[PDB]
Order: C-alpha cells, then structure tokens, then sequence
C-alpha cells in the first residue's frame, strides 16, 4: 500500500566505544555519498545516503549527508532536484561545509540555469559568508576565474 519506511537498520554494529570517535558517520557517509560521486554508484549512493539522511538521526551527518547528495544529485542533472537539496542541508546543517560546499556547488548550477549574473553573487557570499569553508574555498575560484 505504501508503508516501505518501518524503523529498522539503525544499528548497523560496532557502537563506539571509546574517548574518540569511531565509525565516524564522516568516513562511512563519505563512503556513502561517495558512491553518488561514483558513476557508477549514483544509485547506489542514493541506496547507502538514504540510510544515513533518513535512517541515521544518530550519525552526525544525517545532514550533511544530504550535502554530498546535494551537489552530487545536481550533476546528475537534478539541477532542478538536489538545488533544493542543498537548500535543505544548508538550511538543516547551519555548521556543516556543505552550507558553503554546496552554496559554491549548487552555487554553481545557477548560472548553468542562467544566474551566472545573479547567483553569481552566490559564490562571493561563501568566500566572505562561508569563508574559508568547503564552498568558499572552491567558490573562490568561481569569484576569480568564473
């Protein structure tokens, strides 16, 4: 009918057990995301992220998992999709890089939609908004270059 969301899967293993962190949701969600970054895994990231966005509220970057989506969903053509999905981690995740990461990234769709003019602006806000940040960083180039 349409209940394919029963809460389950959340404990994958391992549970940290030490001062630091260990099965830093970082690494295995850059792993995950890192599969939408793959060609040949872009589904496949949208299969692993999806655990971690939706079914990973106890992994720090439930966000910002997202965030890797968010440019990557992009690329992939979603230029109309994952535009809002930056939207949403950078709304979501206010610490994250991807607020910067994804500002210079999805940033960056804007003038493939024609705001190279307007969006443009984009870019210069993470510079000096996000400032030395994943977006700002990268965006740096866009103020310069392009």
């Amino acid at each position: 009918m349409g209940s394919s969301h029963h809460h389950h899967h959340h404990s994958s293993g391992l549970v940290p057990r030490g001062s630091h962190m260990s099965g830093n949701a970082n690494t295995d969600y850059n792993a995950a995301i890192a599969l939408v970054q793959d060609k040949s895994r872009q589904d496949d990231a949208m299969v692993a992220f999806q655990n971690f966005i939706k079914n990973y509220p106890d992994s720090t970057y439930l966000p910002n998992a997202n965030y890797w989506l968010g440019q990557l969903n992009y690329n992939k053509g979603k230029k109309d999709d994952a535009a809002y999905y930056f939207a949403s981690v950078v709304k979501n995740y206010p610490k994250s890089p991807k607020a910067a990461d994804a500002m210079f990234k999805v940033g960056v769709i804007m003038q493939d939609k024609g705001d190279t003019a307007k969006a443009k602006a984009v870019y210069q806000q993470v510079i000096s908004k996000y400032p030395g940040t994943d977006g700002a960083k990268q965006a740096q180039k866009r103020l310069n270059a392009m």
